[PDB]
């Protein structure tokens, strides 16, 4: 109900109206697909659906990237095929998501207004296999018609690099050295994640407009994720990662922020000119907004 939710609602409503005006086909207008990206550390995508449904009469469906991780069996196969890549030894980065399922579900949602109008979305249970995670048997039932699809994720919209450009960033980091986390990894490990990320471009191209939460400084992500783990531990009897384990956890994600986050803001994206960025301080207060 706060400023970010209200401002994001205004943007969704305006983008929906443009989408509906622009639709130049004989079939029904598809849902507006809103991509959402923001760092580790309720929150926007937890509050925004009920706000739009209650106050603006919209029907929403939400896709969260983490619910589309590979099944545990498939992730084990991935780890075994890339034993020297620490980033692929468990869920998280590019390559650890089920891209056929993501594409199938987004295409299903995008045809859900056609005139039968139903979709099923996966749920991922991070506690299974002693915390390694697996797809749940439970699903989310979606009943059309749908005005808006929120498709959110810590790396949604992240763009791959040319080989030369990845090398450029890796070499630059080495000449400068808050150590850049890409220096924790081999060049071949980083190239693999980059190549994995190229497979997401068909998925990104299904997004119509975009909302991004950008910290003033990438260092906030560590601080926020520590707060989150302490908050969760304080409410669930004290079960969670240690501070050191949170650090190692976030060090697996930070190279992706360092290398690929700028791909959200570039001339070739499907949401170019239809993006809203919130710039936030460490207290998560909006300190600026930008369009992209």
């Amino acid at each position: 109900g706060g400023a970010m939710v209200q401002q994001t609602a205004g943007f969704v409503l305006s983008q929906l109206a443009r989408h509906r005006s622009s639709w130049n086909k004989e079939t029904m207008c598809p849902p507006l697909v809103v991509g959402v990206q923001g760092p580790q550390g309720s929150h926007l995508t937890g509050l925004l659906p009920d706000y739009l449904e209650k106050h603006y009469g919209l029907r929403l469906a939400t896709m969260s990237l983490d619910d589309f991780y590979l099944t545990h069996s498939d992730q084990v196969k991935l780890s075994q095929s890339e034993p020297d890549n620490p980033l692929l030894n468990g869920r998280g980065p590019a390559g650890t998501h089920d891209l056929p399922l993501l594409e199938q579900c987004l295409a299903k949602l995008k045809s859900i207004n056609d005139r039968d109008q139903r979709a099923q979305l996966p749920i991922y249970d991070k506690s299974l296999f002693k915390g390694e995670g697996d797809r749940s048997k439970e699903v989310v039932e979606v009943q059309g018609p749908i005005d808006v699809v929120i498709f959110e994720g810590w790396m949604n919209g992240f763009g791959p690099l040319s080989n030369d450009k990845l090398e450029e960033k890796y070499a630059e980091a080495g000449r400068q050295w808050v150590m850049p986390t890409i220096l924790l990894y081999s060049r071949s490990t980083l190239h693999s994640i980059n190549q994995n990320l190229r497979q997401y471009e068909v998925l990104w191209d299904q997004i119509d407009c975009f909302v991004q939460i950008q910290p003033l400084d990438l260092s906030y992500v560590w601080t926020w994720r520590l707060q989150q783990e302490h908050n969760m531990k304080a409410k669930n009897g004290g079960n969670g990662m240690t501070d050191e384990q949170v650090r190692h956890f976030i060090n697996r994600y930070m190279p992706s922020y360092e290398l690929f986050q700028d791909g959200i803001d570039k001339e070739t994206t499907s949401w170019r000119g239809k993006g809203l960025r919130f710039i936030v301080n460490i207290k998560r207060e909006i300190v600026g907004t930008e369009s992209f």
